[PDB]
């Protein structure tokens, strides 16, 4: 029956609670779209959540003070309406403001699974083989392999080249994610990348430790045992 | 010696220098995309792929700065990986079981995002009231969204209605961008004939009142016009 947390002065990723009666709490949150409180309801000894804290943090911030303050399970949630609260990478580095570019590919693929988020388009890079220059490195797309999409990063001063998820690590003798991998066109996919790459010297894989060239022969030795 | 990932504490981001203007960034995921490239641009800094996570790319853009001191000014994506995450995906690896209408989930299905995982039943029209443990689910029509519920809990008269809405401080209307203006007043209505035991009503932002925050509500959205 005292003061109830005003959002914006919370600090970031923490929450408060406000018991409104037995087994009646509201939690709220920074606000940094403007929802910024919830409700808690006992159910029997257990929970009920509506309307989640805005955002992983604070979702994950309101778990941590309601086992902290309350000391009951939640088990149940219910959101009242939609709201798009999802934030990753591209969405920190939007804020910091640096601006994220992706073939159109890419994106096209995000809207299927996701996005809203503004990116600026990567041309020239549509077909298996195609190369080009984006500041200080040169971008190839060598064709299907671990994502329908992705993209081989050269540095042409260092001679260093990142393969992403498309390239393993010496230690990594199966294959892994593959759920959205072309398994038939990723050693073409790697050949590509061999015949067009050849000076360089330094190759980074997604996971791990980096190696030479030989990692991408590896690579393509190991997806090609993925067989039958 | 090069960082192994899970060798690396969790939240915390490593810089490998591999040569002049050219670093690899590591980042923990045993539990997933490992290695990230830094490139020098003139003045500037280019980054491949940022690390998985807010967390982790907020920790490399902080390590970027105490370490290299140069902006990054543009960044790249070899491919798409959903690292984007909400409450309800937290709430989902917690062992929390989510609750929608089929009229919310079907909004979440356009924009891909992450749906609610059951469907809450008896609720597609105007005046519709369910039980649902400890609380009365009701749709009283479009207001600050198509789909918005209003929950009631009868063992308190505790009223909340979300962003459908408003705090007395709140003389002008917000979030408006999926609002039916026209119906807000009506629906608002409903909840006042149906609900005028309530003795809390809990404003999707800001402090608590009573029946009377229904009437403000209204009286605002009108004045939208
Ligand atoms: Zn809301
Ligand atoms: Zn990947």
């Amino acid at each position: 029956s005292r003061e109830y947390p005003t959002a914006s002065e919370i600090p970031d990723g923490e929450v408060r609670l406000y018991q409104i009666a037995d087994g009646v709490w509201s939690h709220i949150a920074a606000q940094p779209a403007y929802p910024s409180n919830g409700l808690i309801v006992r159910d029997g000894d257990e929970l009920l959540l509506i309307d989640t804290a805005w955002g992983a943090k604070n979702t994950a911030a309101l778990l941590a003070e309601i086992e902290k303050q309350i000391g009951l399970p939640v088990t149940r949630a219910v959101s009242t309406h939609f709201h798009d609260d999802r934030v990753g990478g591209v969405d920190v580095l939007r804020a910091a403001g640096v601006a994220t570019y992706a073939s159109p590919s890419t994106r096209r693929l995000a809207k299927v699974e996701g996005t809203e988020i503004p990116t600026h388009s990567l041309e020239g890079l549509s077909s298996s083989g195609d190369a080009v220059r984006f500041g200080p490195v040169e971008l190839f797309y060598p064709g299907a392999a671990h994502s329908p999409d992705n993209l081989i990063v050269y540095v042409p001063s260092a001679r260093v080249l990142y393969g992403g998820c498309a390239i393993y690590e010496l230690s990594r003798t199966s294959a892994g994610n593959v759920a959205a991998a072309d398994l038939a066109e990723w050693p073409t996919s790697i050949e590509r990348i061999q015949q067009h790459y050849p000076e360089a010297q330094f190759v980074i894989p997604g996971h791990g430790l980096p190696g030479g060239l030989d990692l991408l022969k590896h690579t393509s030795d190991v997806v090609k045992a993925h067989t039958n």
